[PDB]
């Protein structure tokens, strides 16, 4: 009943916030992989990740998710601490690799979102 | 009613495939970002990705999911093409970024694994 939908909604919320952070992390990697990483684009993407993470932390009452998100925050500070100026591959087309990676990782992201939408739609339809 | 539960089951199979492919792509990027990437390890991971994808494609009946999976296959072939050049001369100067990226992405993967477990608990329980 209400308790049931509450918990189901808690998990969908977790899936959604973690999905946003996964995309934003990939956004940062895509930027860093280009031949000349756009510092403006990178700092904006870092800002996105930060805003989503902190809103998540503020809007979770769940003791476990709270714990996980705290761990993500710690690891995100370490990611930024170790972010290099660029990731040049001397013998490869960096722009091309960045684009190929971006294309694939977005398709995987969309495949997961399509499957999830299918799961939810079928469960909702079954309620009839 | 069995066809109903089978359609549901095939959706879960597809999301499990998606999660595994994302894990493997993560593994491969971590390797590629090392000061000295293990080409052998990269190869094993890339073959694992292809095995998992083909198993997924062979199982899926849903038309939209089949299309998405075929698109992943095409995109992966394009990514694969860049691999040899990335191994000839590494992108990174030390392992610091690879290690921090790995630590973070694993935490994000775990959070999704837990959430999916929760969605299923709630679905199966009803």
């Amino acid at each position: 009943s209400n308790a049931q939908e509450q918990r189901m909604s808690h998990h969908y919320a977790t899936i959604e916030v973690s999905q946003q952070l996964r995309q934003l992390l990939g956004d940062q990697l895509v930027i860093l992989l280009r031949e000349t990483p756009d510092g403006q684009a990178l700092e904006r993407s870092q800002n996105d990740f930060r805003r989503v993470l902190e809103q998540g932390r503020a809007n979770t009452v769940d003791s476990a998710e709270q714990a996980a998100l705290d761990g993500v925050r710690d690891a995100y500070l370490q990611l930024q601490a170790h972010t290099p100026a660029l990731l040049e591959a001397p013998m490869a087309d960096n722009d091309g690799f960045s684009e190929a990676f971006n294309g694939l990782r977005l398709r995987l992201q969309d495949l997961q979102q399509l499957a999830l939408a299918g799961i939810s739609e079928a469960e909702t339809s079954a309620r009839h």
